[PDB]
């Protein structure tokens, strides 16, 4: 038994593998990029996809853009214009894809384009055509981690997941226009419009049969420091699988705990196989609160 | 609406906060350090604690030690002598505590002592007294993150958690001697001995009433690529709360899924309130396997 010798991991490998762990699949890259479009005050967001996002993801917005002088560092880890940690999403994407950014600010004379590998600027940004806002292009996702590339689903399931994410951000963000299409196709698979209510976007993404059966919900509680709004299906609507959109502080989230609560409430009113449609937006800042929601929904179902 | 300006996070803050997130509490620092003692082929491990591990944790082993020339980088991130990622545990601890290491290799002429802040060597290592192996001393845990220091439990609950961890590693590692005491006390609260069987260490840590009621278990399956051994309580033993030790590849782990399976099996044999004692060691390399364990245990309870 002798002592080992300590070496350093190659963190070009470490950083690639961790970035794979964060991103996971094209829908998730797209989720991060959309959130950036919304943070940059965009009112029009367009998504274009080739091969389920494995070949190309392109997202164009009309938001505030990235200043020319900041393109040097925008994809580095822990660089952010905002107050896990801020500044990891584009850095991560850039470690497992070829990223190009085309962007213009109101105060810039023209748009600039820059390309990145592993978080680093490849060359000085170059002026190009383009209007107010930002187009990010993400190519060959996981070209450098074979195991995750093969561990992804077929192109049409991955496209399916992108639709789910974008359609879901579009219900939460009524008034902002969203679209998703496959590259080289002219007709969008999802398209919402700048003057749409929350209910119109539910009708558009989820169909007239759900939109006709919605109950509006809201409750605030200053003592429990939370607010909630959204829409739920009344006791007359039933499908084979529960469609549950959940947003907590404007991020889309999954929650086995709360979907359980609400299912128990609905179990008493809906048929044996069948399930509800749920859209809830919770505003919280940093337990018994999940009683008030179960209570509030049951109250609304009884009414 | 104008464009932001991108700045860099201070990663002295980032690194401190993430390290808090990993470590969480003294029992967990101790878990990481013990595992290092075992990796370094230690047969005698001594733990000493002041104030539940908030003031001092000291762990002495007789393992292979750290070479003098490697003390410079041992607490840096991603430095390891081994093949999330390797090399994060001591780096993390050193970002939220004052770490001192005293260590000797068989080939070194004497032990060397070094002190670290934020992963960096404070001064050149200095020769000192000490035998084969390594003593790590971890002081003032979370002195630099007030919110986690107050979010820790009272000193005696945290000490309680250290006992749990060490007692549990000691059942898995029969033949290796472990002890834990409070600083300045002469009698250990936990002590296992170099010639002890697994059953002796269960008797010692968990008492004669459990050790008298154990069924040995083992199953291998080449097709499902797993092995399992351990000990369980037979249908005659019952306590108010389920004591379940689980090791997968020699790390202690919690598992709501498998503890559920086994509880369902035991529910049929044990009284209404009461629960079993379980020690299982699973060897796996990188679903239907949880059926074989539920099956194998029921089989052993029926027999
Ligand atoms: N669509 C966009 N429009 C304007 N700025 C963007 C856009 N996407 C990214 N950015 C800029 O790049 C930075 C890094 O983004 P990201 O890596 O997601 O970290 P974060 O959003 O936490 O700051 C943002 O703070 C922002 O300044
Ligand atoms: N008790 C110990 N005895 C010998 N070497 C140790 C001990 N603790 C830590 N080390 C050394 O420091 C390195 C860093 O430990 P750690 O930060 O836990 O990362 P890892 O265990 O993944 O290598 C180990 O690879 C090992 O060489
Ligand atoms: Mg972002
Ligand atoms: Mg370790």
């Amino acid at each position: 038994f002798v002592a080992g010798v300590i070496r350093r991991l190659d963190e070009t490998v470490v950083n690639r593998i961790a970035a794979g762990e964060v991103i996971q699949r094209p829908a998730n890259a797209i989720k991060e990029m959309i959130e950036n479009c919304l943070d940059a005050k965009s009112t029009s967001i367009q998504v274009i996809v080739k091969e389920g996002g494995l070949k190309l993801i392109q997202i164009q917005d009309n938001g505030t853009g990235i200043r020319k002088e900041d393109l040097d560092i925008v994809c580095e880890r822990f660089t952010t214009s905002k107050l896990g940690f801020r500044g990891e999403a584009l850095a991560s994407i850039s470690h497992v894809a070829h990223v190009t950014i085309t962007t213009k600010t109101a105060d810039g004379k023209c748009a600039y384009r820059a390309s990145y590998s592993d978080g680093k600027l490849k060359a000085p940004p170059k002026p190009c055509a383009g209007n107010q806002g930002t187009q990010i292009t993400v190519e060959d996702l996981f070209y450098n981690i074979a195991t995750r590339r093969k561990a992804l689903k077929n192109p049409s399931e991955e496209y399916g997941k992108i639709l789910e994410v974008v359609g879901r951000y579009s219900v939460h963000n009524a008034g902002i226009s969203f679209s998703v299409k496959k590259q080289g196709e002219t007709v969008a698979d999802v398209r919402t419009l700048p003057n749409a209510s929350t209910v119109d976007n539910i009708r558009s993404i989820f169909g007239n049969a759900v939109s006709r059966e919605l109950i509006e919900i809201g409750c605030e509680d200053k003592t429990l420091a939370f607010k909630m709004n959204g829409y739920i299906s009344n006791a007359n609507y039933s499908v084979k699988k529960c469609i549950f959109l959940l947003f907590i502080n404007h991020r889309l989230v999954e929650s086995t705990s709360l979907r359980k609560a609400i299912e128990t409430v609905y179990a008493a009113y809906l048929p044996k196989n069948t399930h509800p449609f749920l859209y809830l937006s919770l505003e919280i800042s940093p337990e018994s609160i999940l009683e008030r929601v179960q209570q509030h929904i049951e109250s609304k179902l009884l009414g």
